[PDB]
């Protein structure tokens, strides 16, 4: 852990060096070196880094003791992940309009990067990870399944950004209606009752965060410490990454409420709201729900239905199940990891 | 032709891998209408000449080729006619573009809007990777052929960077990044100090070469057998260098004869053309009408690029560039190499 926080300079480093390579003039190489160092520091830093230690923590209680080059290639993964984060912040901040990340501004709100950089330094940090997997573990023979988690996780995580981003939108409302390419007039957002349910909150869910956040540091230390692919316990852990996204998004709903409501979104409390309230409670729902005002707050003031007391209820059972299915892994380094990121979270 | 034919069956095995996914039958129908167009929209249309450069590499390099060899040539083919579709995406949003292939730009269409664009050139990027997996995950060539989208990826990226940023007040002055103003906006201005041939070139070979020119040609030697540790593809780098300054240097000129070069404050052969050879009353002139989002500006630009002769000036680069081209490839040592890349000089 500790030797995790202190290697960040070395993976930084070590992907400023590959651009430093690159064939431009010294003043030149000067200028994206401080711009590029710039944009890992202000995105990479400040974060709890649990994706990260989950890797660390992972590898130890696997391994069968481990050398500076095997915590080399482990604390590579770790911080590998910490990018992807990275990238899908400054990703998720243009997309929600955002203001404030890790209690700074917003990196595409800065003069000097603006939205015109902001969307290339998405797409630089998302392929520094798979040039620092090569400078690290292009040797080692988990490495194209690596390469494979991360690259399978990211595809799940964009397909549950897409679904957050569009499941009120009105392509996926008037299903029968083709997407209209002529159309280019800021689309008006209302609430849809078909999707308020929790089957369809699973699904965004567990796209959006249990696969990066769960399933991809877990069988990077999984993978690193020699577990074949084939093996059982790694479906085990994809259930398990499902329970914990689901139980991590559902408390990140409850900690952003009781900008969520402002931005229409599909929200666990907005959920149990529908689904414990009568038809006039729907309609005043309906009527303030997505709007970028402090008055429409009603919303705020029906969450009345006991939404708090609600989350505590759903909190104890989804604990029970998550505890459920690790006490099943059949593996004592697994389990307590996995039951002290439950607690520790 | 043969090679646009192909489209259905690569566009269809990465739509079928997003529909194995563990979502509600309604869910999956939407996603597959989305992303089907999000794909038509923004991978057809285009001259395709990337995607054709690695269809004729690969069947010169062999030298005749079966069905299965073709649908792993062609999977290469589209992933950097993909590549090339979230690329154009990518810089509509940052040079805040209007139309792309004759048609609104993929980010303001009602139905996506910034926010789903940005989504979806990460999406269209990582499609790739999982199609090269579909079609040649067992192949020996594998890793090399992931290796090479990833770097000249990483180049583009640099290269973008350079051209969007290179008369930023940030690069104007080595000085440290201002992470407090998020309020007060940078007024568009020249940097004369990186008006020169030089610089010009390092953002155009990094801009361009490496995703246009080297990696198809490297795809289509790699799946033929040319192993990645030959010598013969520093050659290929440095023929692809020369090519896509070539090509960008002709686009700058198209740009000229719309084009929003001038008013977008880009870094341009006829600029620095100009810029070599006018007065300097004229270079005050540059300072005060170049990167202004005003019609007299651009106008005092435009009559510039006339006065200054910047047509002669191409069609004189244009016959020293091509000249220097056809040496490059004299000396490849390689008879079908050698002759798709004189095919593609004339041809582009």
């Amino acid at each position: 852990l500790a030797f995790f926080r202190n290697m960040y300079d070395k993976y930084r480093d070590a992907f400023l060096s590959h651009l430093n390579e690159y064939s431009l003039e010294e003043e030149i190489k000067e200028h994206i070196s401080k711009y590029y160092k710039l944009l890992f520091d202000y995105n990479c830093l400040g974060g709890k880094n649990n994706r990260g230690i989950l890797v660390i923590l992972i590898y130890e209680y696997v391994k069968n003791d481990i050398n500076s080059s095997e915590w080399e290639k482990a604390a590579c993964l770790a911080w590998c992940i910490e990018i992807l984060q990275a990238a899908f912040l400054v990703a998720d901040d243009i997309m929600d309009k955002g203001e404030m990340r890790r209690n700074k501004y917003c990196w595409y709100l800065l003069k000097d990067v603006e939205t015109k950089n902001a969307v290339n330094d998405v797409l630089l940090l998302y392929n520094s990870i798979y040039k620092l997997i090569e400078i690290y573990l292009r040797n080692e023979s988990c490495y194209v399944d690596v390469i494979a988690t991360f690259r399978d996780a990211t595809l799940k995580t964009i397909i549950g950004q897409h679904l957050d981003t569009n499941i009120f939108s009105d392509k996926y409302s008037d299903a029968h209606r083709e997407i209209d390419v002529n159309n280019i007039n800021p689309e008006q957002p209302v609430i849809d009752i078909n999707m308020i349910n929790f089957g369809v909150y699973k699904n965004i869910v567990i796209h959006k965060t249990a696969y990066y956040s769960f399933f991809l540091p877990i069988v990077c230390g999984m993978l690193l410490a020699g577990i074949a692919v084939d093996n059982l316990i790694y479906k085990k852990i994809e259930d398990i990454s499902m329970l914990m996204g689901e139980y991590f998004q559902i408390h990140d709903d409850y900690l952003d409420i009781f900008s969520d409501i402002q931005n229409n979104k599909l929200t666990w409390p907005l959920i149990k709201t529908f689904e414990l309230c009568s038809e006039p409670d729907k309609i005043k729902i309906v009527k303030n729900y997505g709007k970028n005002n402090l008055a429409c707050k009603v919303i705020d003031s029906l969450y009345q239905y006991k939404i708090r007391k609600h989350y505590e209820s759903y909190e104890k059972a989804q604990k029970a199940k998550i505890l459920s299915a690790i006490n099943e892994l059949h593996h004592e380094g697994i389990e307590y990891v996995l039951k002290y990121l439950l607690e520790i979270l």
